[PDB]
């Protein structure tokens, strides 16, 4: 039990391939007990959800809503019962618009565009932490998604600007979480099918950014010196456990890679 | 003449102390034509920029106006007349609301002063680069100010994230910028009394944020092997044109450290 | 039972508080088997190594030797059993003559005093991996110590540059291990409080290297958003078991770092 | 005149494709003042040299020999004039046996070749700048030639080891340089044909080696946004001439990357 009797908060589940699914999934099978939140279409979610080894709450979550941030705290101790705190939160949220990513040419992403994307993608990331660290125990920790975005990468265009904020709003949560004896990570995953990420590579977003995306996965598992199974989201999710568990307790504002060690090799 | 012939538009002077306007000194003293940018208070820009060594059309440029970026490239072009082009581009401008650094809880920035920040800060990078290329000759240079958002710093906040996103911005420019043989690189400076920042150090965002920046300030010119001088910005205007020139001609996307080599040593 | 009938090889203990005798408690604290590898003084390791929560061999490894490097799997299977392998690998050594850390000026180390300093340092990572992946099982780890050398820093000198050259041939070890289906990563650690670098700060090294190192000290709890406590190496320990266990399985060629978050802020 | 009545030292040519050479013609191009160390085949550099748009005293320097490194200074003021001081220094100078780079599995490079890869590599670096400094002019520049190390690579191996090592050691040259007003800097190249480069890629360190050094090449230009030619070092050349000028003032400790900008993309 490596998450034995840890309250997890999982954000970012939309299908029975969401990272966050497999994330949530190990963490039960960890001992983690569950609250979860989901975006929009909240009885799909409810649907999918239903088929973790056990069963958790389900809260209501727009993280571009302020009335939905400001009463998350009550309604997350209302579901874990009064004097019970958070040891663990989970943000796995991302969106960047059409626009954005993809055929469209990188200058011709309308900035509200672009804006509505990092505000999801990055500012949510704090925003999350402010509504939950006044309900975290000392010893606790906060994980985001994230993918190394300290290269310039084709197709992926306004959403790698979104995670180089990401990375660096992850070193100031740092600052804010450290007074409340929390920790605050991102994991930098390698490419993963995801229901989404396969229509992508079917051309959803257009026939040139579907190419350049199924070069980039290729590529992946060529420099991984460990290989990657990008339709395998299990190790990635065993990463994110590892940081909510009390096993990385001297790590901060800090970035693991549970990408096969690609970022770290040129071929 | 380190700049003999290039034309050459520069943004984002305010005052005698602007980077910019220095980065302007340096570049004319150097032999370069200039055309000159500023933003909202034209008359005094006006006033201020008719102490350069050299005469230069000024043009109005809100980086936020889609109608001032419309019409930017004709206005250029009708300043250095029909069938000349520009050789070089200089971004000096930084804008975040009050909210986002200093004195206020990194938590406590609404999105819409942080979007603004960014949009001002990162995005326009990208849209001065759209539409400037189509006038820009080959062989020119697209250089931005940046400061070092690699790791978090206190009372920077928001503005640091900036940063982070304008890094990433300049990598995709540079993408975009070598398809007319023009390059885009960052120049990160240390820090430099400007009006602004001297205000700032003065208390204009409050106690906490103007102690912190000092005590960033004094570890500069200790870490820095070869010091830094904080009242002296032709360092940093040097910088920028040696990579206006044809001196540097294989570094894109990239970022050169005008800071001492403060950012290269941990004390 | 993070560890549990994990067969781990443990080197580098030499005292009750060096981190190798810390990671090689919580390892057996966590249900591994361990066997441990000792330098020089074979009599005194013995006995602090008699003080583990368990008993586990010990064999003579002065990573220098060539003999003892080839004839190191032989003793190992003959210690863990025929037809029993090694699940994971620590490297935690380090060595720098007086000559090329401390007092002396950065210029006065000669090459003869830097070049052991590497070999034990950095080269024997290579070479440890070399004579052990042959008897280590899929799913194995080699993990080494690091400090991060990314940045210069008073009085550490030589030893840094070694540091920088760990970092780079544990990427290379990598590419080896995969073969093997075997994770290589260093753990980069703030500083801790052994017998040695106790010897320092009290003046081992000269009074202006232990001045340095001391403030070196105070400066790393300020900047660790989690804060830093040098006297105790636990946390450092955790880490290393962490990547010795199946719960980063998709990280190599990387570096964790147990640092308390230091690196990740300027101040 | 971008180094107008400056005096340099250049070390490390040996035929009209050494990069070194393309750095002292683009410098004598400039108006500098050149002397030029040479290692081993002194009658054949002598005969190289001569088709430099200029004469240029030449010096013996094998960098592994103390008494050259002892005399340097002593013969450099006797080359150029007793009460002159040189302005630039220029290390263009790398080894690695056989036996580290190529063909050779990375664990088979014995200690004694990786050894003297790093002490002409990487150590002697230092060693001039500490026979240098003492007779260079505040406003002085020291630059070395660097390839990026940060990621593994295949066939360059311990070369690569020995960047790293290179990169570290620029960071504490600074700190000395620093002390007589001299920068301190490497410049990392994209790969160039050279001689001996050529001659690897034609098989000299064995099939496999070449045909990876090919596919690196190849995969350079595809990724530069600008482009890379690797039968031209004279942008390389220029960068390094940038950095001997006073056009950089405020860098120091750092690496200019003149590689087209491909360590900014991913692909
Ligand atoms: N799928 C992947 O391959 C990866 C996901 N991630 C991150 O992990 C997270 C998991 O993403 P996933 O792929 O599972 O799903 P998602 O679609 O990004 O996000 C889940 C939901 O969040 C949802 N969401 C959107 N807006 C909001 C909102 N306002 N509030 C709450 N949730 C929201 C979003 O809305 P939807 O598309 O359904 O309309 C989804 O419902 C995201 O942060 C990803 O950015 C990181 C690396 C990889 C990756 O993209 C990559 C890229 C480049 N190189 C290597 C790897
Ligand atoms: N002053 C400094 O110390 C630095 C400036 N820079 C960058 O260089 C540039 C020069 O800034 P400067 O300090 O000279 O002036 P500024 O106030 O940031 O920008 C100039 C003008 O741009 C203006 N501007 C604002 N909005 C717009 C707009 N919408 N369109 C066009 N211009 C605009 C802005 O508006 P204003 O405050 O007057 O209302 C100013 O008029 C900015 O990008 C800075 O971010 C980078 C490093 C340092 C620095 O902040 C630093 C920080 C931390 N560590 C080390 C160094
Ligand atoms: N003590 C510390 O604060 C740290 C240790 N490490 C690494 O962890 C490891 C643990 O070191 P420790 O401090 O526990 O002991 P050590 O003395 O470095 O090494 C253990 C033994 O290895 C031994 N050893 C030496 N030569 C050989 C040899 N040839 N073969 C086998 N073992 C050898 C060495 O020999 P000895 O001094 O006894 O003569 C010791 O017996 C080393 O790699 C350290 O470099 C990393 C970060 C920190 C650190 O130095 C630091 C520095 C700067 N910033 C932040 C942190
Ligand atoms: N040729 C290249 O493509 C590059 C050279 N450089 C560096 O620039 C410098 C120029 O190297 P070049 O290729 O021109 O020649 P070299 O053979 O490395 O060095 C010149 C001489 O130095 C010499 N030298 C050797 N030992 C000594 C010695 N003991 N003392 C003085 N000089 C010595 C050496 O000896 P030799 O082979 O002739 O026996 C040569 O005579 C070296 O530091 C290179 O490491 C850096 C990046 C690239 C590069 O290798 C690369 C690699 C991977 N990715 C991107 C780029």
């Amino acid at each position: 039990g490596l998450l034995d009797g840890k309250r997890i908060l999982v954000s970012g589940i939309i299908t029975d391939s969401s990272i966050a699914f497999h994330i949530a999934r190990v963490a039960q099978e960890q001992g983690a007990q569950l609250v979860l939140t989901g975006f929009d279409r909240l009885r799909l979610i409810q649907r999918i959800t239903d088929r973790l080894p056990a069963k958790a709450p389900l809260l209501e979550l727009d993280v571009q809503n302020e009335e939905h941030l400001a009463s998350l705290a009550g309604r997350v101790t209302e579901a874990i019962g009064a004097g019970n705190k958070l040891d663990g939160v989970v943000h796995s949220i991302g969106f960047m618009p059409q626009t954005g990513m993809g055929i469209n040419p990188f200058f011709d992403a309308p900035y509200a565009d672009v804006s509505k994307g990092i505000h999801i993608s990055a500012y949510s990331y704090a925003s999350m932490a402010k509504a939950l660290l006044p309900i975290m125990n000392p010893g606790g920790s906060i994980v985001g998604m994230d993918f190394d975005p300290s290269r310039a990468m084709p197709a992926y265009n306004w959403m790698t600007v979104a995670k180089s904020a990401l990375e660096s709003v992850n070193r100031f949560v740092a600052r804010e979480a450290g007074k409340y004896g929390v920790r605050s990570n991102l994991v930098a995953a390698g490419p993963i099918r995801t229901l989404a990420m396969s229509a992508i590579v079917g051309g959803a977003l257009g026939e040139e950014a579907g190419a350049q995306i199924q070069l980039l996965e290729e590529g992946w598992d060529q420099r991984a010196p460990i290989g990657w199974n990008m339709k395998d989201a299990t190790p990635v999710a065993k990463t994110v456990c590892a940081l909510l568990s009390d096993w990385l307790p001297a790590t901060t504002g800090d970035i693991i890679y549970a990408d096969g060690g690609a970022h770290t090799q040129l071929l």
